């Protein structure tokens, strides 16, 4: 009854061009077994969206990567946020939620959009840049470290400790396995930027121990928490912003329609993310036996969901294939979906937003000029190198 599949979604080939296999997998059925490595996989939108929605049935606490925390010890002690279910999830999500909260956008602002509009000129002097090093990587390495509360030294650690998070999300690939082979020095100086002394005061890092006299967390959950922002907080808006100024040069009617209104910049981000979906897939473990679409899957099975493939349903998406910055996008799951969504997701916008107004402000045309090369992880999407030509306005 539920149709299996060979296709392993965590292949380089796969990473290369996922989009035959997705729409292969959506319309094998509603549940696929992926028979390569034992999961059961949704890909369509009405089966994310589900999933995504019950977190009593598929349950985040056994690991949102494929292994399954009850059978096998995780690389690094469980996240306190994303690897927890209500209630333990809950008051640590409150204290996230109010650190990276409305008001917090209103003190950073102004600094974000003025690095956006620095960087942007800083390449127009150039001319010809590469737009993931200098660009993607470039600009949220000059606010995120620093809205963190980060010393300067040891930085260089943060994007090799991210790729880990996110290739250790994966099956025990080669990927995975060198990730993990490499973590040590990245794991020690995360770990040791965690402590409150090492957090300068009113950013992030210090906003989390502050909060540890409320009940909502003790002091020894604040430097798990400092830890998930130092995991998810950096190499998921590279892809975001690498995502969004692909895009854009894939797409010149739409650079030439957020030049004409800047006002775009905000929604032309949260395109770009539903498009390429830089987070890729997560997996939830069912708690007990389970219907979903017709299929019964049973106790303690892992379930893969295709975020990227949901966000290019046809069955939910009009022209899914097309990078549409006036779309309304509300109901994508790039960011997830019900009470884990994206917890940053101010933050990424932020990012998102200030960088396309600095492009819609300042930049004519954007020109792909040299080999574009793609970077591959177990769970991000996204590039090595985008080569490209920035004419000024
Ligand atoms: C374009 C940028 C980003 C994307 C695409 C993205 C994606 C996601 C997704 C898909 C989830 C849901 C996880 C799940 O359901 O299991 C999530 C959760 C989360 N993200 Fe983001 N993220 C981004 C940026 C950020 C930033 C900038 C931060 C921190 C500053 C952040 C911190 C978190 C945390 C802590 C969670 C866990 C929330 C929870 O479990 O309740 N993310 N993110
Ligand atoms: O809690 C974490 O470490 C974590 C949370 C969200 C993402 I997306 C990655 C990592
Ligand atoms: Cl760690």
């Amino acid at each position: 009854t539920i149709p299996h599949l060979a296709i392993d979604p965590f292949s380089l080939d796969f990473f290369d061009d996922p989009y035959p296999d997705q729409q292969t997998l959506r319309d094998a059925g509603p549940v696929v077994y992926l028979d390569k490595w034992n999961v059961y996989g949704v890909a369509r939108y009405a089966e994310v969206h589900a999933v995504l929605n019950d977190p009593t049935t598929f349950c985040s606490s056994r690991g949102v990567g494929l292994s399954d925390f009850k059978k096998e010890k995780p690389w690094r002690p469980p996240s306190l946020i994303l690897e927890a279910d209500p209630p333990a999830h809950t008051r640590p999500r409150a204290v996230l939620s109010k650190v990276l909260s409305p008001a917090t956008m209103k003190t950073i602002r102004d600094g974000f959009a003025a690095a956006a509009d620095a960087k942007v000129d800083e390449l127009l002097q150039r001319g010809c840049i590469d737009a993931i090093a200098d660009l993607a990587e470039a600009y949220p390495l000059s606010v995120f470290p620093d809205a963190m509360g980060l010393k300067q030294e040891g930085r260089e650690h943060l994007l090799p400790y991210a790729g880990l998070v996110f290739n250790a999300f994966g099956p025990p690939n080669e990927l995975r396995q060198t990730a993990i082979e490499r973590s040590a020095p990245h794991q020690a100086y995360v770990n040791e930027q965690c402590q409150r002394p090492n957090l300068a005061p009113g950013g992030f890092g210090a906003c989390i121990h502050a909060f540890t006299d409320t009940g909502e967390i003790t002091p020894d959950e604040a430097p798990l928490l400092v830890r998930s922002l130092l995991s998810a907080g950096l190499d998921t808006t590279v892809n975001g912003i690498g995502a969004a100024v692909y895009c854009l040069a894939r797409f010149p009617g739409e650079l030439q329609r957020l030049r004409s209104d800047p006002t775009l910049a905000r929604n032309a981000f949260e395109e770009a993310v539903r498009f390429e979906s830089p987070v890729q897939t997560f997996f939830r473990t069912t708690t007990r036996e389970v219907e979903l679409g017709g299929a019964v899957i049973g106790e303690g099975e892992k379930v893969l969901m295709f975020l990227g493939s949901a966000n290019r349903d046809p069955r939910r998406w009009s022209d899914p294939d097309l990078y549409d910055i006036t779309r309304k996008t509300s109901g994508h799951v790039g960011f997830g979906s019900g009470v884990h969504m994206c917890v940053g997701q101010l933050v990424a916008r932020l990012e998102g937003e200030v960088m396309l107004s600095a492009l819609a402000r300042k930049v004519a045309a954007i020109d792909i000029d040299g080999p574009v090369k793609r970077r591959f992880n177990n769970t991000l999407r996204g590039l090595e190198s985008l080569p490209v030509k920035l004419t000024p306005a």
